[PDB]
């Protein structure tokens, strides 16, 4: 997967309207998660017992966890692929200690998009809707080389 400049602008531009609220879009983007996948909640100790969206947004745990993983991404795609030293650890961590599966990876990264084309439709068009999924797919890839590296083929 090789994104050109011109994709990794638009990411970055699209990326800059998640920052002007983070909190904010982590919170619908875990929702949105949790919604469509709700097998993905057990993995959060802290907050795995939440039943509805009222309790979901009233959550600190929620909400602290939603801008732990849109801080990294953010600082992920900035590094238009040169991630390396980020993506090491995050795999290290994700395959033997919170047991991710990267079909979960896929899932969140759906709720991403789903995320981004409900809050921002006049400025996430193809364009940007196909460079996001290239990014994504980018992180998919080179996080799962990394499972891989530390024995996990899933
Ligand atoms: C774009 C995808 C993701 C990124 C960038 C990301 C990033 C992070 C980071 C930076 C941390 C804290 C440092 C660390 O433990 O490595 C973390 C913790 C964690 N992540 Fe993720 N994550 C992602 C996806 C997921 C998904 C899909 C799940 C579960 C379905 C998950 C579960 C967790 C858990 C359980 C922790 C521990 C939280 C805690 O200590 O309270 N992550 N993630």
């Amino acid at each position: 997967m090789v994104l050109s400049e011109g994709e990794w602008q638009l990411v970055l531009h699209v990326w800059a309207k998640v920052e002007a609220d983070v909190a904010g879009h982590g919170q619908d983007i875990l929702i949105r998660l949790f919604k469509s996948h709700p097998e993905t909640l057990e993995k959060f100790d802290r907050f795995k017992h939440l039943k509805t969206e009222a309790e979901m947004k009233a959550s600190e745990d929620l909400k602290k966890a939603g801008v732990t993983v849109l801080t990294a991404l953010g600082a992920i795609l900035k590094k238009k692929g040169h991630h390396e030293a980020e993506l090491k650890p995050l795999a290290q961590s994700h395959a033997t200690k919170h047991k991710i599966p990267i079909k979960y990876l896929e899932f969140i990264s759906e709720a991403i998009i789903h995320v981004l084309h409900s809050r921002h439709p006049g400025n996430f068009g193809a364009d940007a809707q196909g460079a996001m999924n290239k990014a994504l797919e980018l992180f998919r890839k080179d996080i799962a080389a990394k499972y891989k590296e530390l024995g996990y083929q899933g």
